[PDB]
């Protein structure tokens, strides 16, 4: 449902072919929010439940609305967290492909930690989506050091993050249907490039 620790649990005697590491938006539950929990599902239906590790940035991460407004819109304990799960993820499944993502604050913190990563593991993210990305302005819609046909932003109209505020308008609630069918359309797409099958 809206906590998933895959990799935390994870034994790595037998590491999952696919680690998904995301991150939730703004004063949501567990580590997974709204749009986590349906992207896992449609994950787990393309590579079985076995064959992919879901697992959302907890800890550190809290998720403070207030840490919107910091220099690279969220907090430093944050990008930490997830900096630290990347790593995990590398150390414990050296061969698995990864795929990330985030939402709101979520997608400032999945770019933030992207940004920061080693180059060697970063280069093993096959795709990153970012929904309702807060720095989509600021940014140019791509993630520092990162290329942009292994990204992809989903950004309603009207959706005021998206386009340099930190308004919360109706639009920025939207992203269901997204997480549904094109966001993990794409993730899968992107693993299979590189995997085959």
């Amino acid at each position: 449902r809206t906590t998933r620790d895959d990799l935390i649990n994870g034994n790595s005697a037998s590491c999952a072919d696919v680690i998904f590491i995301y991150a939730r938006g703004s004063t949501e539950t567990g580590n997974l929010g709204t749009l986590g929990p349906s992207i896992a599902s449609n994950l787990e239906s393309a590579f079985g439940k076995d064959g992919v590790w879901i697992q959302g940035v907890g800890g550190a991460y809290r998720a403070t609305l207030g840490d919107n407004a910091l220099p690279r819109g969220t907090s430093s304990a944050a990008i930490r967290e997830m900096l630290g799960l990347f790593q995990q993820a590398n150390t414990k499944c050296p061969d698995a492909t990864l795929i990330a993502g985030g939402y709101s604050q979520g997608a400032a913190l999945a770019a933030a930690s992207i940004e920061d990563l080693d180059s060697a593991i970063r280069d093993k993210i096959a795709g990153t989506v970012l929904f309702g990305y807060t720095k989509n302005l600021q940014n140019r819609g791509r993630i520092p050091n990162y290329p942009a046909d292994r990204t992809k932003v989903f950004c309603n109209t009207g959706d005021l993050v998206c386009t340099g505020s930190l308004i919360v308008a109706a639009p920025h609630l939207a992203y269901g249907p997204d997480a549904r069918g094109p966001c993990p359309e794409f993730l899968i797409e992107k693993v299979r490039a590189v995997r085959g099958s």
